[PDB]
């Protein structure tokens, strides 16, 4: 069957922490007072929650309330424990409270409010310097959560809030996050389609923190090349074909061979044969202001089929692409 894999960093962080840290099912939720929060307006509804802008009447501060749906109500302890474990970490959204919503009768997570800049506005206006600055800020959040034994598993632009006015970034939406345990087989139905790593698309379950580094690479490629999204698959199968049209099929087959993976036979008629394209193929007059040899080298080291071969968040922070960023 498939060959096992383990992370090259932070491998045993959960084995050396007390059971209380990662055993989220045994966690006893401390409930706050729902009357402290007055809902103001509905910001949206996802597959798992309804999100509202609210005011904390004990200090007149704005907050965001995520009211979980019954489907979500199952693995809520996992999101709660992860949020409490990471609380206070660099660029991690702060969970302010947990209350029982009187209408849904489900848990409602109360978060710090971010006066975030519109995501299309961010995509259209961030400069070369801004992209480097903000990529460094998201790497601080990812190295922190990885060092804490957690993988986010849903890195994408909408989960990376930026308040451009205060040069403030927060990594949000920890509902798909998981504790990393060496040898554990995880569900591959994580991350949004365009950000899914090759490990998920070929059904390799023994993945790790490096999944987040693929997703970050997808964000970087879209930003510097002005192509939203960078790998535009029509479904999860075509998603792999789009990746293979850029990275080539030979390295894909080497990756499948190394981990002894049985590729779904539905790929036999759609993958074809493709060479790796040099990153300069994607450069044009409308994106040249965001591309540099350092950006291309950094991107090249994130977007690798072999999850064990990708830069870790800490190695990424050492890259020359960030030398220009004021620290
Ligand atoms: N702390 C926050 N500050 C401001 N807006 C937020 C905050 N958290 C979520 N939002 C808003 O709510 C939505 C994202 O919610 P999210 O946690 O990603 O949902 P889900 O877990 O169902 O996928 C977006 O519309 C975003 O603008
Ligand atoms: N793509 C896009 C816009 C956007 N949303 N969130 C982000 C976080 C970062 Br880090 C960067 Br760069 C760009 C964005
Ligand atoms: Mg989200």
């Amino acid at each position: 069957g498939p060959v096992p894999s383990r992370a090259r960093v932070y491998t045993d962080v959960n084995t050396h922490r007390p059971s209380e840290y990662w055993d989220y099912e045994s966690h006893v939720v401390e409930w706050g007072n729902q009357d402290d929060y007055q809902l103001v307006r509905k910001l949206g509804r996802g597959k798992y929650s309804e999100v509202f802008e609210a005011i904390n009447i004990t200090n007149n501060e704005k907050v965001v309330v995520k009211i979980l749906k019954p489907v979500a109500a199952a693995k809520i302890k996992r999101e709660i424990k992860i949020l409490e474990n990471l609380r206070g970490g660099p660029n991690i959204i702060t969970l302010a409270d947990i209350v029982k919503d009187p209408v849904s009768r489900t848990p409602a997570l109360v978060f710090e409010h971010v006066n975030n800049t519109d995501f299309k506005q961010l995509y259209q206006t961030l400069t070369d310097y801004d992209i480097r600055f903000y990529m460094y800020e998201i790497l601080k959040a990812l190295d922190y959560c990885h060092s804490m034994g957690i993988m986010h598993r849903d890195v994408k632009p909408h989960n990376v809030m930026i308040d451009h006015e205060h040069r403030k970034l927060r990594l949000i939406d920890w509902g798909l996050a998981e504790f990393y345990h060496p040898g554990q087989e995880y569900n591959v139905r994580v991350a949004s389609r365009y950000f899914k790593g090759p490990e998920l698309l070929v059904d390799y379950q023994m993945y790790d923190y490096s999944l987040d580094m693929w997703s970050l690479g997808c964000m970087l490629a879209s930003m510097i090349f002005r192509k939203e999204p960078f790998f535009h698959g029509h479904d999860n199968y075509d998603q792999l074909v789009r990746i293979a049209k850029v990275l080539g099929t030979e390295d894909l087959y080497d990756y499948i061979d190394k981990y002894n993976i049985e590729l779904d036979p539905r790929f036999n008629d759609i993958l074809g044969r493709h060479s790796r394209k040099r990153w300069e193929r994607f450069v044009h007059s409308e994106n040249q202001h965001l591309v540099s040899p350092e950006a291309l080298d950094f991107l090249d080291k994130l977007l690798r089929y072999d999850h064990q071969s990708r830069l870790t968040a800490r190695e990424a922070m050492e890259h020359p692409y960030f030398y220009t960023v004021v620290k």
